[PDB]
């Protein structure tokens, strides 16, 4: 009615649902 | 009516349902 | 009725239901 | 009616439900 | 009804189900 | 002598000299 | 002398100096 | 001397001088 | 002398001087 | 003498000195 406008999400936005690792250093030394 | 908007969010935004690691050192030294 | 707006948040927003670590150092030195 | 707006939160803002290290040291030194 | 426009997000937008490391470092030194 | 080990750390383990904040919420509502 | 083993840790283990944040959640609702 | 091992660390292990934040979410809803 | 190994780190290892971020989100909705 | 080893870093080793972002998601809807 008179330029309407819906924007549906049905799901998630920018979830995490497994690992984020920034860093990771392994040694043995 | 006359220039009506409407923005539905079904799911969770921005949710952590994982593991966030910023930095992780493993050593045997 | 002569611009009018809603926003609707179904989920969580900004959650957290998992681990968050900002810094973890491991070692058998 | 002239220009209402609404903005609805089905859910939690900012909550933790899980755990929140902000730092973690382990030795067997 | 005169410029309507919807749009529709069937699915997750932005979420990770994965592992994202962005450093990765390892040794036998 | 006969398997002989020292171990010696010249610093601060698992201290914090800045600031470390679990969980923020902010808003102009 | 027979197997001898020396660790030397000239700085700090596992230690912060800057800022950890677990979650942050800012809006101007 | 028969087999002795020394392993020097002249800098920090494992250790932030900057920024590490988990989740950061922003809106202006 | 009879097998003798030495492990100099003259910098860090592992650490962080930067910026790490798990997770963003930003809208304007 | 009879079979010596060294290794030297001058440097960091699985360090960061800029950004690391895991996930990022904006809109303007």
């Amino acid at each position: 009615v008179h330029h309407q406008k819906l924007v549906f999400f049905a799901g998630d936005v920018g979830s995490n649902k497994g690992a984020i690792i920034g860093l990771m250093v392994g040694g043995v030394v």
